[PDB]
């Protein structure tokens, strides 16, 4: 009955498996998610871990997987560019949310980005966090801290949608 | 003698709310200046960032600061956005402190991190850990390794310290 305002939405996770099954779960039920809303996918090009289940999901799905890659490494479209900046910059500009799943330090820096650029007014786009069983809690209380510090307003913080499933997620960031 | 010519600090553009944050800002600017170390900054004279790069500057020694597109002290790069910033904040640079700061300063050290992991570069990287400030970012990391996203090796590009002085010192390695 509703349209998502979404075409493609960028994902960024780990390219590792994590240790809880749960992790893997949540990447395919994301994927699965995308598809049921007829939402394609902009990812960082993995076929392991998260990143191989959630484009791997999408595609057996029916829906268009774009994976972009730094020239230099190497389903769905490939696309190989320069650098690792001009690489977020090509996923950031063909998308119209971010998610991030657990991941490990690349993850997180894509997902910092992203939304310290909310904050400076680049974009408008939504972020959410998909936040299986707490991975990010501590991230969270972390953001809380720098607020009661005054170095994140209440308005920035409220940038980080979060929830812990892919449906969840999703209508919250349709908003 | 120092192995670091130039330290570039990530820090609040906002100077925060405690007055130990305020009082760290000041003492690294202190201690790379009695150490004989240039600093590398994000620009500008608000917040932490004001602070450290004055300090640096009144103690005589070289400021660069780098920003896209208040006053810089010292030498100004402007650069054509935030990617080529950082770029050209990590390879001027030999060693890397986040004080205290929001998103920017996260957003930032991070990236160092993760080139450092991607062996893009070796430098050291410290966190000023005033009053327990990333005690929960810390947290997460650790949870991060817990749960198989980073490896044990990895989560050890990050140095953390209580003050300047000890972080300058774990740094110098
Ligand atoms: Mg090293």
């Amino acid at each position: 009955m509703q349209k998502s305002k979404f075409r493609r939405i960028c994902v960024f996770c780990g390219s590792s498996q994590g240790k809880k099954s749960s992790y893997q779960d949540a990447a395919v039920d994301l994927g699965n998610e995308l598809v049921s809303r007829n939402i394609d996918l902009v990812y960082g090009g993995g076929s392991i871990g998260l990143m191989g289940l959630v484009s791997q999901a999408v595609h057996d799905g029916g829906r268009h997987v774009i994976g972009i890659i730094p020239k230099t490494l190497m389903v769905g479209e490939v696309r190989a560019v320069a650098d690792m900046h001009q690489r977020k910059a090509e996923m950031a500009k063909h998308s119209d949310a971010f998610i991030a799943l657990p991941g490990g330090y690349g993850t997180l820096e894509e997902l910092l980005e992203v939304i310290t650029w909310a904050q400076l007014g680049i974009h408008d786009k939504p972020v959410g966090l998909l936040n299986v069983d707490g991975y990010y809690n501590s991230l969270l209380s972390f953001i809380d801290k720098a607020v009661e510090e005054g170095f994140i307003s209440p308005t920035a913080r409220e940038i980080i949608v979060s929830a812990p499933t892919a449906k969840e997620l999703v209508k919250k960031l349709e908003e």
